[PDB]
């Protein structure tokens, strides 16, 4: 099957300076602002279309790891795509998940961040509701984490 999500994220801060922390200083400014999450790193690529980025985070006090294949790469449009390609533990009925960000300007001189994800399963089976709920929060829990970064830290 093939389902979709989407959610969104304001911000007072401006589009491009959330996109640079979001995606251009990932690496450094992820872990930095991101309480469960020890590093985010370059396992292979020169940063374009095909690189791939190891995630590494903490969940239930268990180290764990998830592998990000870029898809997308566009910052003049303030444009960033994903696929899940690999991690720790078992995708079960989860075929591939994808993501699509974008940034857009908001309310005087703000962001919206929007994400888009793309979740083939084997057949018929569902996308799991727990971990869709987790999987939310987490979303949510990240973008506000990056934000209290940023402003605490102003430039
Ligand atoms: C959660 O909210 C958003 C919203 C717009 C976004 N743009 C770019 C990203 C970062 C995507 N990187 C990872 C590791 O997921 C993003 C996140
Ligand atoms: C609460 O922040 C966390 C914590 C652990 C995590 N592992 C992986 C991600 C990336 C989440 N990105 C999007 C677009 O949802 C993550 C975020
Ligand atoms: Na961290």
């Amino acid at each position: 099957g093939v389902f979709t999500f989407q959610d969104e994220y304001t911000s007072t801060i401006a589009p491009a300076k959330l996109y640079k922390a979001l995606v251009t200083d990932a690496d450094i400014i992820i872990p930095k602002a991101v309480e469960t999450i020890q590093s985010v790193e370059i396992v292979e690529g020169n940063g374009g279309p095909g690189t791939i980025k190891k995630l590494t985070f903490i969940e239930g006090g268990e180290s764990k790891y998830v592998l990000h294949k870029i898809e997308a790469i566009d910052e003049a449009n303030l444009g960033y795509n994903y696929s899940i390609v690999g991690g720790v533990g078992l995708p079960d009925t989860i075929e591939k998940i994808s993501f699509e960000t974008k940034l857009v300007e908001g309310a005087n001189g703000g962001s919206i961040g929007k994400v888009t994800i793309k979740i083939e399963t084997k057949g018929d089976a569902q996308p799991n509701e727990e971990e869709g709920k987790a999987a939310k929060a987490r979303g949510d829990a990240f973008f506000k984490a990056i934000e209290s970064y940023l402003s605490a830290h102003p430039d």
